[PDB]
């Protein structure tokens, strides 16, 4: 029992990330935006955090930056960009237990994510 929080800039649409973790039985809690989640984070008990938001302006990494500058203990999977190297490469250096270049399909998204509810409990 832990939820899962995504971070988007995009429209919501039936089917995209969050739509599929609940088709597979996930607690997920989806968030307008990075300072939207920045402003409930304090909030969250026993949850994931999976980032992606592709403009550089609000990069992932920067939402990570905040959180750890807040001591917050919440294991995040950072996606990332089709050949994005430097990105995926700092996410580590900020925390990120893991990172994953699109495109990704269900399986790994879904695996990443109860290795990083392992981190908690």
């Amino acid at each position: 029992d832990y939820t899962v929080h995504i971070v988007d800039d995009e429209e919501p649409v039936r089917k995209s990330l969050a739509f599929m973790l609940t088709m597979n039985g996930f607690a997920v809690k989806m968030h307008q935006s990075a300072e939207a989640f920045l402003a409930f984070a304090p909030d969250v008990r026993n949850g994931v955090l999976v980032t992606d938001l592709r403009m550089p302006d609000m990069s992932g990494v920067e939402l990570l930056r905040n959180l750890g500058d807040l001591k917050i203990n919440i294991p995040s999977i950072v996606i990332t960009g089709h050949g994005d190297v430097p990105m995926a490469v700092e996410a580590m250096k900020a925390g990120a237990v893991d990172f994953i270049e699109k495109p990704f399909e269900d399986t790994v998204i879904i695996e990443a994510i109860e290795r990083a509810s392992e981190h908690l409990v």
